[PDB]
């Protein structure tokens, strides 16, 4: 599946959110929303800001 790189640290602030660290390689689950992307961070799934991630194709 599509991978993204974490460009910044992100601490979750809401139920549906996940935390990530700068340099994390995440699996992209859904990128239909322009602002919020659903990813898998190691073992956890949830939203992070689309802007803090970079798609690796």
């Amino acid at each position: 599946k599509e991978l993204v790189l974490a460009l910044y640290d992100y601490q979750e602030k809401s139920p549906r959110e996940v935390t990530m660290k700068k340099g994390d390689i995440l699996t992209l689950l859904n990128s239909t929303n322009k602002d919020w992307w659903k990813v898998e961070v190691n073992d956890r799934q949830g939203f992070v800001p689309a802007a803090y991630v970079k798609k690796l194709d």
